[PDB]
């Protein structure tokens, strides 16, 4: 017996939808849901989605509160919809998927993922929920996550990190590293060998290797000397060049984090969403050096060093394809006289 | 001669409604009030209330700009309406009360609190305003604050802190500690003996006793040893247990402040309002330990230690009622073999 | 061939309007522009202006992304409209000017500033764009900026700082110091000798002279002694008096920055816009000292010291006019027995 | 090259989307699309749909302007989507279908109905458009309309009337009677024998048989005598009983039309949509007789007489199923002593 | 002392703005203005304009309530703004002009039309208001209306009809026929010889000549015989051809009125505004004959006959220009063998 007043009762009393019985008085005005608390209206939810306010409130209340794959991973794996859960996209303040299965009467296309409407969609399945591994085996299209082995299914080890209530973390009290599986047209697909992005923030960036500790602590020329990166244009690509009106390089998150400690800068996130490669309109506050489209990726410095050192440096320009977060990321590699000039995630 | 243009003139020229004559051009679009300044529209107010935009703008302009009791105190005392002022609720960005008395023609139920419509309502009176002590004596229901003694009225010493323009502070240049008085059905009511919450923030938490300085500086086991808290489950209740998927304890603000210095965490304020006990959906970023409903109270550590040490520890589970901010707060006390297992502000 | 879908394509692919061909799917709901990215809506723009959402989105996409004069300078110079560009006002999240010339079909009053509709308006011209110096020579009213000399035109050296994508900075990789020129009724006007405001923030305030370094580092009495400021009421005007309910003085940004390091305080920006003098409703969190209208100016301490020391101190009260950012700023100077009592930017 | 400005140009110049090149200035405010005409804003469209305003404007501009099947017929035949057109639902002021095929980038699930996403959907095909009879030949699910014979397919003669720009009419200058074909999972279905509703209005009702002319002209008792309708409760079912507080019968549109000529009444259309049976909250203005749910069907009186005269009248109450507009309509038949008491389209 | 509350007081008590003192409580919600009447909100105004709700409410309250020229006339004469009045455009539910002079602080560009901002605008002047004939004497650009003679100026006799509170009428108790004067750049213009549109409605159409009485009463062939109209294609142009899918001719309002008496039809007013020629998407309900863009003009039948009989009929196709309502209306004239095939107001 689903209702707006029951969803609101669950939010007020349980912090989210918890299947509890009860009703609280609710008022909807414009895009906000309020509840009366001791004579006055208290805001429960502000709709930032393109769905109706009461519908978005219900999907947000029904969000998955266990560590789940980051939306960029689900997107890279072609996930269209989730089986009997809502993956909330905290970067967009919206449901990661348009439709639902067995969640909300307004957005449901089916009650169970076995319904024929779900067959052409890549349904996300969670092995931590009873019966979901079986539903994946029976699904025409799907993505499955598990905490352990599934008999006969060849796994793909996913990233160490997962999103728990919008906080990306490597779990200590909970498991965040999942086995990943995918099916296309009834056939289990071999997930490719891949690097993973580290999902760090600029302001609270922490190094995850001795090379990253050395990058943040050492001066530019001694880090390049220590790690034998001469001729690999780290001065441009990673450290960034702030000497001309157009900001040069600065494509690795660690390089932005290093710069941020010394001088602040504005990063305009003009397409705010979770993605393997992010595009920012950057303006350096100290110099005035800027770039409309600065592609930034958060790779572990060792992984980036491994990618660039593996490259043939004998051609002027070429596309270098690298699997990152299960997706093919195109990089533009520019060389001259056997040395790198630039290497960046190619702006489509 | 009240008007939208006159209220806006006062905001622009006086920083708030100050009874000054004058008009400025105003435009209202959706929920925002703008004023024309040198040919362009400048935002004066964004309506976050459930009242009409022009009405909410007037109540906000007419807000009390002197140190006033925090909304949680007024609510705990049963205050329905204020006499000839607006107590602005900065936690909700809205008037603390639905109706007004002698403030705004759209929200007024009366011009004076002596009107019979006010008799069944608990009217808030401010002894710092001429004639308000007399109006309280004549009111059927009411709450009065004063800076000094009222002849024959037995006072209740309120908290040291008050809210001045949304800033909770213990006044040095202004008085923030008031005497409190209450009347129910024409009869002056004895306010109970009470503890007070400290109204501190997580990010700018400052200790207000030697015990609080010792809690923040000493390690867990030496603080428990120094203050003889063995068998009182401070490891769980105050420090917090981040070892399991469900976050254990963590019900005192000081414990959250200590944790915040070392590791960050998300506190989802799912019912955003001022209250003695706050409920948060907490997610620890370091471990992934989380709790949908984590009740948090900001008591002075000495007061919490005094409350828990006063308890009989011979029963498995019982409700412990403690007067805090004039309200009865129920705590759930769980014991085993004469020692505390947990003690928390009981989730209703 | 201008279109909503083409503007959105440019934002998504180029970080702003860049004259590129292409279209992306767009949805408009209420005041927000979204684009479909892999099946889900992603927010591109939230309209905070009084213009229609699609119109404001286009003007924001078409904003000038080169270092431009800060809006306070343009306003002080009487600028009504810009020639073939949009000066985006980042303090208001809106176009600095109501109308456009050769920018957007909904806001354009003309395609070229030579059209007779532009003659009575003070058009902003940018010498860095080909043909704009010539358009200024032919304009009846206008303001021109250049990076160098214009034959026969007597220049005015503007501030060192300019706004680049909303970041106020003194350019190192780009030029931010412009020559300024103005015409009124076909006649080139002599711009007056002026001081410039420093455009600093409270939280990231940096001293720009040895006197400012000494103000932030030295104690009040030794700074006043070192710079011979006895009898100039710096204790009141610059340092601020937090001993009474009404906050005394505190009119220089550097004094607020010094106070902010020790004790936090709330600054209510009740008219949020760029201006030479700013008015704040200030509440000191430590003491509870407050002021509804506290005028604050960010002058270099040396310039303020030079202004106040140049004053005749023999009259009780008088208006002192000082040219700052090309505008006449009135200050109220109060003296007693040949010493300053107060000196503040006069509240109109 | 689809765009908001181009759609608006087509509406302004061609009365609808006509594939013409050009752009007009547009402004979007709340749910309304305006265009500038000689300096002032002129309303082009008001969004009454649940889609974004600019998306709904485009679908409405791209509506089919030829006589098309009434939405109730398409719904009764299970139509999910239309092939390369928009069937505009004038009763709801909205698109008849959620998604489109080759119409609008925001709503399109495919560009051609041959795409595999369309195979499980019942696609509407219009034989008047080149290649659509052939697209229905290879479609898995679909409904086809034609003006003539299709080789190899036996036709189902549809209603005489069609909707042309929201006007339901029997065409004289255009053909409105179509042949209907339907296929489910690649198999051409045998459409059932069906009656059709007449789709008339209460205020402009015209009789379409000699029996209907006699019903409107003759008195109740002489019409029942002429057509030998004694014992079939036409006094209750068709004429209506306005003698008690609850309005009795009145389930045939012709009976409402007859009553409307003499006395006015209110019909509250509480579910405003096109449907074979309509439900109204009726209040008779003359008597005050009313009914919350009065089911009304517009059958040709001869067809209703044939249905009621082809029923067994020996049971107290039973469900009578009748194919009307290709759907199964349940009627509740109530009898006593071999005579009808009531017969109405069953409220379920 | 202008105010929202004072404007509302005038609307409630005087039916419009009447300069009366007083205030009523007002609430603004979305685009609607309400007033409290005995405890409940009563709607005063719904904003259908692109201006802010409170601004549009004031301009509507301040509308001219005397018979004024129809907006189509003012537009055709190039009127930009009115002197100290608001011409309310009832066809658009909006002010006829963007800006005002001495009316509303939000829309005013000047207080008096003698201000230099008004010199390049064609200001509307009303000789019925004291001093306006004299203000037109010294205005650079303007249109003047008078009820009588102006010394030194030759008049242009305007239409018999004017708009009084949105009702177009030929005044009997008030004068609606004005003398028109116009000046461009200080020079009094010679207004051209012009026909006038009759501004009639389809449903309440009344003939204004013996020819119009004969058109409405006689059959098609005897009217054409009586007025010797053989070969002028009145059967197509005026009567309309409803025999093919595309509706033929039907460009004179009188022909639509004649058709409307016999058979109803839908006229979709896709550009709702006052104009000399109107464009409708017409659907004939009886036949299904339709036309996306059917240009309709309401000329007196005698005037249309004079125009068509004063043309050379020897060319296949040509543009015929006719001054109607002071503007040049282009007609497309199509001939064959010395006879008219069609003649219609040119869709451009
Ligand atoms: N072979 C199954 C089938 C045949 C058709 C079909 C459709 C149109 C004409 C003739 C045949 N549609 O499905
Ligand atoms: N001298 C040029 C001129 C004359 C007028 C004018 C206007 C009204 C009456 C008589 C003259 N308007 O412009």
């Amino acid at each position: 017996a689903m209702s707006l007043e029951n969803v609101a009762f669950n939010v007020v009393n349980k912090g989210h939808f918890d299947g509890q019985q009860g009703e609280v008085p609710v008022s909807i005005i414009n895009n906000t849901v309020y509840t009366k608390v001791d004579g006055v209206d208290v805001e429960l939810f502000e709709n930032k989605t393109t769905l109706p306010v009461n519908v978005a409130f219900e999907l947000w209340a029904k969000r998955n509160i266990k560590p789940v794959p980051e939306v960029k991973i689900l997107n890279n794996l072609g996930v269209d919809i989730a089986a009997n859960t809502v993956i909330w996209d905290y970067k967009r303040d919206a449901p990661a998927h348009i439709s639902t299965i067995g969640v909300c009467s307004m957005t449901d296309i089916a009650k169970k993922p076995t319904e024929t409407i779900c067959a052409p969609l890549t349904v996300f399945f969670d092995g931590r929920v009873d019966g979901q591994v079986d539903l994946f085996r029976n699904a025409r299209n799907g993505v499955l996550i598990t905490e352990g082995s599934v008999k006969g299914l060849q796994p793909s080890v996913g990233p160490k990190q997962a999103s728990l209530n919008g906080v990306t973390l490597i779990g200590e009290a909970v498991k965040t590293q999942f086995n990943y599986y995918k099916k296309v047209d009834g056939v289990v697909q071999q997930l490719p060998e891949t690097y993973f992005t580290q999902s760090r923030n600029l302001q609270e960036f922490k190094p995850r290797s001795q090379m990253e500790i050395d990058f943040l602590e050492l001066a530019m020329d001694e880090f390049i000397e220590r790690y034998k990166l001469e001729g690999y244009a780290f001065e441009h690509i990673v450290y960034g060049d702030f000497s001309h009106s157009q900001l040069g390089g600065l494509h690795l998150l660690i390089g932005l984090a290093k710069r941020f400690k010394e001088s602040p800068f504005e990063l305009e996130d003009f397409i705010p969403m979770d993605s393997t490669v992010k595009n920012y309109f950057i303006t350096d506050a100290q110099t005035g050096s800027s770039k409309c489209v600065c592609s930034v990726i958060d790779l572990l410095l060792d992984d980036f060093v491994e990618i660039i050192k593996s490259q043939d440096l004998s051609v002027v320009s070429k596309v270098v394809k690298v699997t990152i977060d299960y997706t093919e990321i195109s990089f533009m590699l520019w060389c001259k006289d056997g040395h790198v000039e630039t290497f960046y995630p190619k702006l489509q």
